[PDB]
DNA sequence: TAAAA
């Protein structure tokens, strides 16, 4: 996932080749707890989406004009800016995605027989 | 075409 490039061979090419990472990623899920890595999860910002809460319908109101539009606001928010500091998140943003992070993220159980066991 | 797949 934080990969910023990819040297590998092509699939019939003779010599290994560097591709900078030009692809961004968004998954998509239904289950409550997908981040298994116990010991902090920075890369993933888990967006919990309630549907009945949608004012308006990504069927039939995101059309190539309001996407163009997003990115054309995108652009104008990088160019302020064109570095990656600027696409990092902001300080009380990043509190709370630690919180976010650690209430999706994979709980041990062990942990909670050890301290019990210790004490 | 063989490879590489």
């Amino acid at each position: 996932i934080s990969a910023i490039v990819d040297i590998y061979r092509a699939s019939y090419g003779k010599r290994t080749e560097r591709h900078p990472r030009q692809c961004v990623f968004v998954g998509t899920t239904n289950n409550y707890e997908f981040l298994k890595d116990q010991t902090g999860n920075r890369r993933f910002f888990p967006i919990t989406t309630d549907k009945n809460k949608a004012t308006k319908s990504p069927f039939d109101d995101l059309t190539p004009v309001v996407v163009q539009q997003m990115f054309a606001e995108a652009r104008v928010y990088f160019d302020e800016n064109p570095t990656d500091k600027a696409l990092l998140l902001d300080k009380e943003a990043s509190e709370m995605a630690l919180k976010v992070q650690e209430a999706h993220s994979e709980k041990d159980a062990l942990v909670g027989e050890i301290e019990e066991f210790l004490e």
